[PDB]
Order: C-alpha cells, then structure tokens, then sequence
C-alpha cells in the first residue's frame, strides 16, 4: 500500500523532519542546532563562525587573541612567556627590560657600556690633554736654562700631564 | 502489516536513504557533504584535511601560516607584529634594524658603541704613545745640561705628549 | 492505517533510531560517535575535549603545544624558527648565543665590546698615569739646575710617560 509519514504512529518530530527532507543541506538543518557549529559542516563560515568557533575550541584567552590577529599588550607577554624560556630575553621583547635584565643582555652578546674616557690619575691609567707647544732650548747661561725647564714644566702642567 | 521504506510515500530521497541506513558511519557519509567536515566528525583527517579545515576556522593567512608550520618572510614579519608592540625590537626581530632601530636597540640594554681611542688635543682628552728613553742627566756645565733638556723636549715631541 | 516503526522492513537499525528520536540533539547522539565531535558540534567543550580536537586539527607538534599553551624548550626553539629567520636572532631568543651569534647580534646593533684602556706604548696609543708632583726651579747653578732636569725625567718614567 501507500503510506506517508504522519501515520507512523511512534516517529518522533525530529524523526518525522529527517524522513520528509529531500537533500543533506535540509538534514543537517534538522540536526545540527548550533549556528557556528552548521557553519563549519556547511563550509561556509563569517569571521563572526570562526571567532565562536575558537571559542569552542581554545580554553587560552591570550592563544585565541592570537588566532584573532588582536593582541593586547597582556596578550603579547604571556604569548613571548609561550615562546621565550630566557628571562632577560623576555626582558627585551617587553621593550623595558629592568636593570638586571639590561646587565645580563649585555653580558648574554658580549656587549660594553658606553665608554667614556677618564682623565688620567696618579693611581688609574686615563687620558691626558696634549700640551702646548714649547720652543727647544738655546741657553748659553744657567738662568735662561731654568727659564727654558720650567717653561716645559708649566706646560706638562697645564695639560694635566704632571701634578701641581 | 510490512510496509518498506519506498512505500512511504511523502518521505524525501535523503530521508529514505537515512531510514535504510544500518550504522552511524553510513548516516554520516549520506548527511555530511563537505569532506573535510566529514573526516573532522570521524576523527580520521588527512594533511590535506587539516589545511582545509583551518581554511573553514581561520581568516588570517599569517596565523594559518603559522598553523601550517611553513612561514615566509612576509608571514614572519606579521606574526612578529601580533607577538611585541616595540617597534625597535620588531627592528631588531627583522634581522635588518633601521639606523634609528640600533640607537634605541642599545639605548635599550644600556650598551654603547665600539670605541676608538683618539689622540689627546689640547682641548680633548685622549691617549699618547710612550715616550723613547730618556737617559738621566750627569751634566757638569750649561751646553750638556742644555741639550739633555732638549733631549727630553724632542722625545715628548716625537710621542705627542707636547705641540709642536 | 497506523503503523509503527519496527513494520518498516527494510529499515536499518540506525535508521530506526533517527526515526523513533524527538530532538536534533537525540539524533546527534546517535548520528554522532567521537566523543570530541559531538562535543564541538553540540557547542560544549572540556578540556580535554578542546586537546582532542586541536589533534585532528593540526599536525605540527609545536604548533600543538603553542595552542595548548604549555611548550617546552624544544617547542619553543621549533615555534621561533616559524617566527624568525635571521639565524643570529633566533641564537639570542635561545638564551644561549654562539660566539658567532654574539659578533654578530652586536654588529647588527652596532654595540661595541667592554672597553679596557691599555697602558701607552712605543708603537700604540694608549692610557698614562698622571706625574707625581714637580716644584718650579729656582737654581743658580748648573748642578741644582740639572738636579731639578732629573726630577722631572724621574717622575715621568714614574708615571711611565717616557721608556726607562
């Protein structure tokens, strides 16, 4: 004989749906509830599909702020922390590493500080000014001689070459 | 009585085939069109598949070149830019820094830069070259005390401790 | 006439169950077998249900443990080969630079080494200590004149501003 669906008398609704539907696009209508979720089955998904669908799928709010290509300035540092093991590295990639951290970056490539070149002391190696010019000696008697020693005295001096 | 599936007469093709259907693969394989969608909800999915499906769940190409685990230059630049905001350490990142990038770089880690030791000037701390021996003087009149002075002027002259 | 269910001859077992159920989410339990799919399209996610996924997702090791937000040091050091390319850079995110890699991370910042002033030589520029004090001469005579020239002499090769 003929039947139709409604005289199946222990078909349930959505049973009833699924047995009426003609294509697989209608049935997973019937069966599949969450939008996001018939999006992806579908293939044809929005960004607002694929946001939720992160959702559903990540339990880290800094790894999905990464997958949405926006992340905070606290998203940033935990994602270095998930990359970075170094703690004077992690120190950099903030952009403000601490006064430790600046240390042991230096230290970790070799680096200096700025140098600057100390005036010479009596006890530490340092720099001196050159003196002025001094003319060579034509003495023929004893005070011009001194004349002429303590004018090259003066001059080492006067350059910080010699104490006062 | 026995009735069969094509005696029901209002049900819809993919209804009969569900109704005719023995396992829940077969239900799959009739419902579920898109293949990489039907290999996820099987739990079986190919390279292939898997690209797919991050084509379905993402929208940024860099981040799905990064899930891809094949980035270029151009992804890595990007990818950069999600994971530090200081835009000297993205610099620094590049491989290639801008002039400005390096200033701030070592401003950064309080590094300086390689230092050359100038020559002292008479305005400008700097180093000299050591002096030649100076034998002491045992002069007994004022021509020899003169020219062991002299000795002494020449010898500062030659190592730039003094103008001439 | 009424009929029920089970006359339908030919009907497969699934089959009869989709036709017996009342809601899309009876018919997703059966239509349904991986745990962590029906989980996903029922919007429901544990943990573990989020790590099972993320397995039929991605095949990349590191990207894996990148999105479940726990990476070793092997993860890491795979996931900043995805992130940068310059192989000097990726030596410094290790913490643990080549010699190589130093040299080079400081020619690329243009940072100099630890700078240590040498003592003047002969042949080289270099730092003096500062001569110890040295009085003005007042002599009147060839030997206090050339006592005073050895004074001199002496504090500079003291300070080793001239070679002994």
């Amino acid at each position: 004989i003929s039947i139709e669906v409604e005289d199946i008398k222990d078909a349930g609704d959505t049973g009833k749906r699924l047995l009426k539907i003609n294509t697989p696009s209608g049935a997973r209508n019937i069966i599949i509830e969450n939008e996001d979720a018939k999006a992806l089955i579908n293939g044809e998904t929005t960004n607002t599909n694929k946001k939720n669908l992160q959702d559903l799928l990540f339990s880290d709010g800094n790894v999905k702020a990464f997958l949405q290509a926006t992340t905070t300035d606290e998203n940033k540092t935990a994602l270095q922390q998930l990359l970075v093991s170094n703690a004077d590295v992690l120190g950099l990639l903030s952009g403000n590493p601490t006064s430790d951290n600046k240390i042991n970056l230096r230290t970790m490539i070799g680096a200096g500080v700025p140098y600057s070149l100390p005036a010479a002391t009596t006890t530490t190696l340092g720099g001196v000014k050159k003196g002025a010019a001094v003319t060579a000696s034509t003495a023929t008697d004893v005070a011009t001689a001194v004349k002429d020693l303590n004018s090259l005295i003066t001059v080492l001096k006067n350059a910080g070459i010699i104490s006062l």
